[PDB]
């Protein structure tokens, strides 16, 4: 059948029982801001941060908290931060290329010759459009994360829930220490994308439309994956369609349309009602309700930091930017899925990510020798025309150099650290993910003799309508750690080493279960400013604090995802002398992808990380420094 998964209980089982995200008491809030701060302010800083941070407590922040608070018990069927996070993303005026669209990109099919780039375009999009099925049909198992999987994650189990009425459903699987997901993004997923407009941007989804959008060369292709009966179209059809858009031998356009998604978003939202103006309603309206954006580049990746530049931006002609995703497949079959950041989170495209991969390399539509179904592809595909005024052309042109001066700035590379990663450290009783952030800022300290803010994504989809928290993992333990590493490495004998290390690994956990539980302090204090702002009060002077400033522009800004169908990821720095780090500790070696702009060293920092790794190795395995 068209399904890639079977699930006995339906898809959405535990989404009416998902317990609502927690709004932290205010005094936990303006302690875990403090806490935060410690590291990264002098003295009178922090004695003019703390002074109102207890104004503020007992003053306008007390009574906007009361407010959220009233607020949230009348949305209980939402939670306090889904409206004021959408916004942040949909009201950004800045590009969405580099400063929100990020990458992960596939491992190769093992297979070898499945990596022919028609093959794996045909197999890596059926699997696609099966996702989009198994979705509909309820039949892609609930998001669940297991503490006791032998426990919980068994048919057994499974064969009990699905009789659960999903008003009750979250409470079973609580008792067996399984934690069901927010699964409500997945509508976005698909036949959706960002439409541009002044003030504040617009999700749009159309679930009624059966056609893939293709991009090749800037070119832009339509052809229906889906029949009128609701089946998926021949995998042998849908392969001679993509040969056909392989086959095109016209140039790359003088205007790549594909340039304006890379705007500033009022310049974008102006130049596409003059679009609209000039009679491409029709067209725009094929581009916006495809199910996704293939992107098929005619180049093979010379190197890892080719393929990141080539999944982050690419050349600025190849990308629809504004896609819910678009599905990138280069010469030799390289493929990463970039997204759009507004309509959803790490999980929920990691989940599609894996399922996908999964099933293109496990049940593969089509084999590197299969033979395309003889089909008249030019009545089936239509190559879309966008009718450009002059004021259109300039635009592009603007748009153009503009993407192009911007991404000459920007440098990527990576490190794969081998010595070790999980296992060894799990061994050592450290948290993996701890040891990784320990030594990003052990690096930054060892390059530009600092201490400065880090944000680390956690998501909160245990609850509903859920989105993520900022770990903070800049601590005064990491802080001290990284000054006896760095500073005075003589001073501490190995076994004291190890124990700064065990207790930042502790804190960082600590931090870390927080986060998820929605105890951070970041949305928290967000949902309160933006409380202030929607009810059109001045801005409390908590947030005009330079400190607060300084505190939400993210110099080290990280994330980490993993599993084994992702080669790698990266994002672009969010500061204009920040990182973007993204980074994995796998079982046995630990890797990161850089980003920087001109204001920072990308190639430095990775030296440092190194090295930091090395001596953090070093300490463990009982070694001097
Ligand atoms: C909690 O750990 C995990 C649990 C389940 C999975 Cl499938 C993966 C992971 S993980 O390996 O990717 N991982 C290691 C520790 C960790 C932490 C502390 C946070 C996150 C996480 O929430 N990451 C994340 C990344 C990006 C986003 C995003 O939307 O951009 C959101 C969340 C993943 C991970
Ligand atoms: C939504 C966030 C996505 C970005 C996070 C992806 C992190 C996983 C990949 C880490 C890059 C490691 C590079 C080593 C080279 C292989």
């Amino acid at each position: 059948d068209d399904y890639l998964q079977h699930s006995i209980v339906p898809t959405m089982h535990y989404q009416d029982s998902l317990p609502r995200l927690p709004i932290p008491k205010l005094e936990d809030t303006m302690k875990r801001y403090l806490n935060a701060q410690k590291p990264l302010l002098d003295d009178s800083q922090f004695r003019r941060t703390e002074a109102l941070c207890k104004n503020f407590e007992t003053g306008v922040g007390k009574e906007l908290h009361a407010h959220l608070l009233a607020q949230d018990k009348q949305n209980k069927h939402t939670s306090y931060i889904s409206g004021p996070w959408f916004d942040m993303y949909l009201t950004a005026r800045d590009s969405i290329v580099l400063n929100f669209n990020p990458f992960m990109a596939f491992n190769p099919d093992p297979k070898s010759e499945y990596n022919d780039q028609l093959t794996r375009a045909t197999n890596l999009t059926v699997s696609a459009v099966r996702f989009l099925k198994t979705l509909q049909a309820g039949l892609l198992e609930p998001e669940v994360f297991h503490l006791n999987p032998s426990k919980s994650d068994t048919d057994a189990f499974k064969r009990l829930i699905r009789f659960v009425p999903p008003s009750l459903s979250w409470y079973g699987a609580y008792l067996v220490n399984a934690y069901p997901l927010d699964m409500s993004q997945y509508f976005r997923l698909f036949n959706s994308t960002r439409i541009p407009r002044p003030n504040r941007d617009e999700l749009f989804t159309d679930t009624k439309a059966r056609h893939l959008l293709v991009l090749r060369k800037g070119h832009f292709y339509v052809f229906d994956v889906l029949d009128q009966d609701g089946n998926i179209v021949n995998p042998l059809e849908i392969q001679a369609h993509l040969k056909y858009i392989l086959s095109d031998s016209s140039p790359v356009p003088e205007f790549p349309v594909a340039y304006l998604t890379s705007e500033n978003r009022d310049v974008w939202a102006e130049l596409r009602q003059k679009l609209i103006f000039d009679g491409n309603e029709e067209t725009l309206k094929k581009v916006d309700s495809a199910v996704f954006c293939l992107c098929l580049d005619d180049f093979p990746m010379k190197d890892l930091i080719h393929l990141s530049h080539t999944m982050l931006h690419g050349d600025g002609t190849n990308r629809w930017f504004d896609k819910s995703f678009n599905l990138i497949v280069a010469e030799d079959g390289t493929a990463a899925v970039h997204f759009e950041h507004s309509w959803g989170d790490g999980v929920a495209v990691l989940r599609f990510f894996n399922e996908v991969f999964r099933d293109s390399t496990q049940t593969p539509a089509i084999t590197p020798q299969s033979q395309p179904a003889a089909t008249n592809s030019s009545a089936s595909v239509e190559t879309l025309s966008f009718n450009l005024s002059g004021a259109l052309k300039a635009g592009i042109t603007a748009a153009k150099e503009k993407f192009d001066t911007t991404v000459k700035t920007l440098s990527i590379d990576s490190i794969q650290f081998q010595r070790g990663g999980k296992e060894f450290l799990k061994k050592k009783q450290l948290s993996p993910d701890a040891v990784a952030q320990l030594a990003f800022q052990m690096a930054f300290l060892r390059q530009y003799g600092q201490t400065v803010a880090t944000y680390e994504s956690c998501s909160t989809a245990a609850f509903k309508h859920g989105r993520t928290e900022t770990i903070r993992p800049a601590s005064i333990f990491t802080k001290r750690c990284s000054e006896a590493f760095v500073r005075d490495p003589s001073k501490h004998s190995v076994g004291e080493l190890q124990h700064m290390m065990a207790e930042c690994s502790k804190y960082h956990g600590q931090l870390t279960k927080e986060a998820a539980m929605g105890q951070g302090f970041d949305r928290h204090l967000y949902a309160l400013r933006y409380l202030a702002t929607a009810r059109g009060l001045n801005l409390p002077e908590l947030y005009l604090d330079p400190a607060y400033q300084q505190m939400n522009h993210n110099i080290l800004s990280t994330s980490t995802l993993n599993s084994p169908a992702v080669s790698l990821g990266g994002f672009a720095p969010v500061v204009p002398d920040g990182f973007g780090i993204a980074y994995a500790v796998h079982d046995d070696w630990i890797g990161c992808n850089v980003s920087s702009y001109s204001g920072r060293n990308a190639r430095e920092f990775l030296h440092c990380v190194q090295k930091c790794l090395e001596d953090i190795f070093d300490a463990l395995e009982g070694k001097a420094i």
